[PDB]
């Protein structure tokens, strides 16, 4: 039996918002069975809770944002990617400000803090969304597609005409029957281009960004003096983002995702189209883990 998982102990962390530049205190807490991931703005009275679900996604221009009325929770995809890769079904995410801390720009710090606290399996079947039919959305030259697949794999292809990508292709495929999310995906940092940052800051965006929490690229080079963690770190973060955006479905996926220059906006459009086309998916459990198409590491 593949059981639901929550946190064994609370996780506490402080950081800065990538776009707001605000200092934020973060607390992850255990949650009962079938709670899902629920964000909670504890700086407000009364506290405002936003379930990390596709129906609550607001603006998506920079990062994935959850909204409830006039209240927002910004930049959720990196923490949600850590949630998905670790198999965490239920948790409360308390924040003292509107944006999740960026940490080092990747999901690595979140993954380490969670695994240091430990996970707790719960006495209930883990629910999966199994893709039954192909579902694709396009807009312009961008495309995102779900494909039936007995497992979970993610492929992505970006097409930048930038010298930092000169040499090789900008494509990567990850199949978690062999790829380690922790070792090969979680540490890929977000990236920004120096030409955009001065404009972004003019619009009160990317205010917390620096070489401490992002790969900074000029017209030719990565400016971080210590370089990259992966040779293909850029596309690996696109895969990291997709895994986090996909977890807004509320359950782990049994299927294949393929992204072609897709972003947070098209990712959410794919989820909304999938959810609406109930012929294309179903909820499944596995009463015997030994016959499941996926497996999780020990809690
Ligand atoms: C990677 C992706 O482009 C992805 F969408 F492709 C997207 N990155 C961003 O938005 C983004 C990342 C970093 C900065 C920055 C800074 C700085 C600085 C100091 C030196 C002046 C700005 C924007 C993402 O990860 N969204 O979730
Ligand atoms: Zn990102």
């Amino acid at each position: 039996m593949i059981k639901q998982r929550t946190l064994k102990n609370i996780i506490r962390a402080t950081g800065v918002g990538l776009h707001s530049g605000e200092k934020v205190y973060l607390t992850l807490k255990p949650a009962p069975v079938d709670t899902g991931i629920v964000f909670s703005r504890t700086d407000l009275d009364p506290v405002v809770e936003i379930p990390a679900r596709a129906e609550n996604v607001g603006e998506t221009t920079m990062s994935t944002t959850l909204v409830k009325g006039d209240v927002k929770v910004d930049t959720v995809e990196h923490l949600l990617s850590a949630m998905a890769g670790l198999g965490i079904d239920n948790a409360y995410v308390e924040l003292s400000a509107s944006e999740v801390p960026i940490m080092d720009g990747s999901a690595g710090p979140f993954v380490f803090l969670i695994q240091s606290a430990g996970l707790q399996e719960q006495e209930a079947a883990k629910k999966f969304i199994r893709i039954k039919r192909e579902v694709s959305v396009e807009e312009g030259d961008k495309r995102a597609v779900f494909v039936p697949f007995d497992g979970f794999k993610v492929s992505f292809e970006i097409d930048f005409d930038h010298p930092v990508f000169r040499g090789r292709t900008q494509q990567a495929s990850v199949d978690f029957s062999s790829t380690s999310f922790v070792k090969e995906v979680s540490r890929a940092r977000t990236f920004g281009f120096m030409r955009d940052i001065e404009y972004l800051r003019s619009q009160n965006l990317a205010l917390g960004g620096s070489v401490e929490n992002a790969i900074v690229v000029d017209e030719n080079r990565v400016l971080n003096e210590d370089g990259l963690r992966y040779e293909d770190e850029f596309v690996k973060h696109k895969i990291l983002d997709a895994i986090g955006d996909l977890y807004l479905l509320g359950n782990s996926l049994i299927g294949e995702f393929r992204g072609f220059k897709s972003g947070h906006a098209l990712n959410n459009q794919l989820l909304r189209t999938l959810i609406a086309d109930k012929d294309a998916w179903e909820v499944v459990t596995f009463e015997d883990a030994r016959t499941a198409p996926i497996s999780y590491m020990r809690p």
